[PDB]
């Protein structure tokens, strides 16, 4: 179902010992469940996390969240970090679960 890729790849980097990781700002974009999606990502060299989710529509919201969770498993990206981004949302996503926008955990789910 999911189709997309990195419109802004994170930085690929080499760790001591030769391992290849990803860090810094990135953007993944594509279509999940008939919805255009942008996922803004950051990472510090030890983990990678969601900063914001941007959707073209909420018509398939909970299905899109499940597709985002599955993609984040493949990309090694968590939803445990409290993003500083706020505004333009009714809900945030935290641990891949929907929370009211009043909360501070996780990241906004912004319908554009
Ligand atoms: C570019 N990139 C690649 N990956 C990881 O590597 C998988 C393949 O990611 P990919 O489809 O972008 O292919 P590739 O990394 O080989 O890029 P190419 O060589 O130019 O064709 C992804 O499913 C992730 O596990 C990445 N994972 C993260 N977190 N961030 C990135 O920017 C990233
Ligand atoms: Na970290």
């Amino acid at each position: 179902g999911t189709l997309g890729g990195f419109s802004k790849p994170q930085k690929t980097f080499v760790r001591p010992g030769g391992g290849v990781g990803y860090k810094g700002k990135g953007v993944w974009t594509g279509v999940m469940e008939d919805t255009h999606v942008q996922i803004l990502i950051d990472g510090d060299g030890t983990s990678n996390w969601l900063e914001e989710i941007r959707l073209s529509s909420d018509a398939r919201l909970y299905d899109v969240i499940e597709s985002i969770r599955r993609l984040c498993d493949d990309l090694g990206i968590n939803n445990r970090v409290a993003s500083a981004y706020r505004g333009h949302c009714m809900v945030r996503l935290s641990g891949f679960k929907i929370k009211p926008a009043s909360r501070t955990d996780g990241c906004p789910v912004r319908i554009m």
